[PDB]
């Protein structure tokens, strides 16, 4: 499953979907270096993600189908829920400053953990390695 370590290794078109969340240039340089690494672990229906990163290092905990309130690294608040679709987690956000939707995906290929985000028109991916 989803279960433990993962580390960044690459992204697709990940500055080009920052600038369009209005996220700086130098700002963007330092998110596409960010050595995010997520140790997911379930227990039932919740799921406990400790994300760490050269920003900061927190908890995010969600229950699947109940809506939870989750802040950037740049203080941008959304709001939303993730679901378990057939082996896939779908995620469906809203920013709270603007209403606008965020959608996002994890799935697994092989030993990597896929993360999609959509935005405005604009397509984004994060892809793992398993530790
Ligand atoms: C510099 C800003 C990067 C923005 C990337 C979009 C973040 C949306 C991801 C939603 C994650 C919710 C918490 C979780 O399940 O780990």
């Amino acid at each position: 499953a989803f279960d433990g370590t993962w580390k960044v290794d690459r992204n697709e078109n990940y500055e080009k979907f920052m600038e369009k969340m209005g996220i700086n240039v130098v700002k963007r340089k330092l998110g596409a270096h960010d050595n995010l690494k997520l140790t997911i672990t379930q227990e039932g229906n919740k799921f406990t993600v400790k994300e760490s990163s050269n920003f900061r290092n927190i908890d995010v905990v969600f229950e699947l189908g109940v809506d939870f309130a989750y802040s950037l690294a740049d203080g941008t608040e959304l709001t939303g829920t993730w679901t378990m679709e057939g082996n896939k987690l779908v995620g469906k956000f809203k920013r709270v400053d603007n209403g606008k939707e965020l959608i996002a995906v994890r799935e697994i290929s092989g030993n990597e953990l896929i993360q999609t985000y959509t935005y405005e028109g604009v397509e984004a991916k994060r892809i793992f390695k398993k530790e």
